[PDB]
């Protein structure tokens, strides 16, 4: 179609499939295997990206150009990498991926939304869609086009260190929250074929349904372990939300480190090719987890030649290497050269990668938009996060006896009030994991409002607010306080570091609640990624709120405490009496919860 040096794949007016086929048919083996290779920014240079025809980059948790980097610094980094990729013979743009799983959370100044478990407590799929929309804008503010979200794990045991990344133990809730996908990517058109990838354009991002499949079903909640369940249970609990994701055009799917009945997901041809591709008709690309292919073997990495063979034959399309690209490319090239992996398999992987890139507009807008930088941390997005935080809160108790005056909502005007606890003024703790670092961190790690700051912003000017992190009983009795707000809970974690067999919060936590509540009426705000042993906290407290990991906008907490809005959140998970009961989920035979899934007290707004 017209000029003498015309190249069909570069023509934006042509159908995606025609562009894919046109480009595929010109590519060398090295160019093909390049597309299948994703590397860490930490090992990328312009020559590396050119010379190896690299298809994708990522930032793993905490992989940042520098601490405190501006949106523009991120854009310039991504563009620098893209410039090298566009300078190859075929000029295939790279796609840059990142864990934007509760906002653009590796980035300083990014709006941090509540983690998934709290979003499940909202029962508000449209809220979650709007969070996807806002997150896409903040990811594109940093020049990034691809988010490794949503985690649609159905966490069946809260001892798992990633349970907070699951909307619920009930697959129906997880299914409802797949609305994140069209928020991130845009709504699919009227006549859309389930399983096709979709991204609307340069103001949206490619999404990733992860981790396929049964990541939330592992024995004793051990991260990356074995999920022992028959096909019927796999298909009834862990699979359904993947079909919803297909219906909404999710662009990519990431494979789980976990195994199903002893078979590594990263080597499972029956599930990856037979089910996801051949039965659900998924036409986007399948990506490994981080060194996921390495971990097929025991020990990990002990037969990388086998890792590459098993994974690519299983049907994986792009490998998150993420460091040893030379070895990955060398081994896969050798396998193809020796007939161990057929060209049909390579061509399928590349067809899928290119399909996603053409569909999302990446060949038309390979570079960042500097006018998008100002989307980072935008007040409109913080207002949305604040709404979500407030809606996520589950009121578990509001009075020690049925005859007591309800403590909540608290009055904004009082002569003197106490704010206490390890989690009352610690932004990192209220954000939890996947915030600035993978494991999260402590203290003022980004821009936000702590619970203490939110209290001070809310109360009448005449109200004196005293902070004490861990006051003793005498301090509280002597203080002339009208009431106290005390916040305690879990420290930030992810993955295996979060795996926890006892689920009791660190001290001082309980001891501070006991000291405060022993001296004055108290509302305890429990910050956690999951249910934790709570009877002792309940016994001490007049009121208690499960606030989960509410993110940067602590005013969400105080919006409910002071009655600007009523409490509406409902448990998205069973609250156990004892860890000895676990696993224990709604619908089980022996179901003996402290609080059943769906439980939540309410209040009315003042
Ligand atoms: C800094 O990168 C590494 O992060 C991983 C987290 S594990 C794996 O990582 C993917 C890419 O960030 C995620 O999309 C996926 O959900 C995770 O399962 C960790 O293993 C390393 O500690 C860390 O260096
Ligand atoms: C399939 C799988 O991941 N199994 C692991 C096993 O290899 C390991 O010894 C055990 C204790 O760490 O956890 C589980
Ligand atoms: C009371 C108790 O034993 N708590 C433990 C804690 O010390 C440990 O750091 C964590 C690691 O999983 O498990 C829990
Ligand atoms: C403390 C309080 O006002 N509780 C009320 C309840 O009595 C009423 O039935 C409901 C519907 O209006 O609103 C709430």
């Amino acid at each position: 179609h017209h000029a003498a040096d015309y190249v069909l794949y570069k023509d934006a007016t042509k159908p995606v499939e025609d562009r894919v086929a046109d480009l595929l048919g010109r590519m060398t083996l090295a160019e093909k295997i390049g597309q299948m290779t994703q590397i860490e920014r930490l090992v990328a240079t312009p020559d590396v990206l050119r010379d190896n025809f690299i298809g994708s980059l990522l930032s793993g948790g905490g992989s940042v150009p520098r601490k405190g980097a501006t949106a523009k610094e991120w854009q310039d980094m991504v563009d620098g990498f893209q410039k090298a990729c566009m300078s190859t013979r075929l000029g295939i743009p790279m796609i840059y991926g990142i864990d934007a799983v509760h906002g653009q959370n590796n980035v300083y100044g990014a709006t941090i939304f509540p983690h998934n478990v709290g979003l499940g407590a909202t029962r508000d799929p449209y809220l979650v869609k709007r969070i996807g929309e806002a997150t896409a804008l903040e990811v594109r503010a940093t020049g990034i086009q691809y988010a490794f979200a949503p985690c649609i794990a159905v966490c069946r045991d809260p001892r798992w260190g990633r349970c907070y990344e699951s909307y619920s133990e009930d697959r129906r809730i997880v299914q409802s929250m797949t609305e994140l996908i069209p928020g991130l990517q845009g709504d699919v058109p009227k006549d859309f074929t389930s399983g096709m990838p979709f991204v609307a354009g340069k103001n949206k991002v490619a999404a990733c349904a992860k981790h396929f499949v049964g990541d939330g079903g592992t024995v004793d909640g051990i991260n990356e372990n074995n999920t022992i369940i028959n096909r019927e249970g796999l298909m009834n609990i862990h699979m359904p939300a993947y079909k919803n994701a297909m219906d909404k055009g999710v662009s990519t799917v990431m494979i789980s480190y976990s195994s199903w009945n002893g078979v590594k997901m990263h080597a499972n041809q029956d599930l990856v090719t037979g089910y996801l591709k051949d039965t659900l008709k998924f036409k986007g690309f399948v990506i490994s987890d981080w060194e996921g292919i390495d971990r097929i073997t025991t020990p990990a990495g002990s037969d990388y030649s086998y890792s590459v063979k098993a994974s690519i034959l299983a049907g994986l399309d792009m490998i998150m290497v993420p460091n040893k690209y030379q070895q990955f490319i060398s081994i896969l090239t050798g396998h193809v050269n020796g007939g161990v992996i057929p060209m049909s398999r390579i061509d399928d992987a590349v067809t899928r990668i290119l399909r996603v890139k053409f569909t999302m507009g990446l060949f038309e807008n390979p570079y960042a938009d500097p006018a998008m930088a100002e989307q980072l941390g935008k007040q409109e997005h913080r207002d949305l996060a604040r709404e979500a935080a407030r809606k996520s809160l589950v009121l578990l108790k509001n009075g020690k006896t049925s005859t007591d005056a309800p403590l909540l909502p608290l009055p904004k005007k009082a002569p003197k009030i106490l704010v206490a606890g390890s989690h009352a003024d610690n932004l990192g703790y209220q954000c939890g994991g996947w915030t600035i670092e993978a494991q999260g961190d402590t203290g003022r790690t980004t821009v936000g409002t702590t619970i203490l700051e939110a209290v001070k912003a809310a109360v009448d000017p005449s109200t004196v607010v005293v902070f004490a992190e861990n006051p003793d009983a005498e301090f509280v009795k002597s203080g002339g306080f009208s009431y106290a707000i005390v916040a305690v809970g879990e420290h930030p974690y992810t993955e295996t570091k979060g795996d926890n067999l006892n689920l009791t919060i660190p001290e001082p936590g309980l001891s501070t609640v006991q000291a405060v509540c022993g001296g004055v009426r108290c509302a305890t705000v429990l910050i956690s990624g999951r249910p934790v042993v709570v009877q002792p906290l309940l016994a001490a407290s007049d009121a208690l709120v499960a606030a989960w990991l509410p993110g940067s906008e602590g005013q969400g907490v105080t919006d409910a405490l002071f009655g600007d809005f009523g409490f509406t959140g409902r448990l998205p998970r069973t609250w156990f009496k004892s860890v000895d009961q676990l696993p224990m989920n709604v619908g089980d035979a022996h179901y003996d919860p402290l609080f059943r899934l769906g439980y939540g007290l309410t209040t009315n707004a003042t």
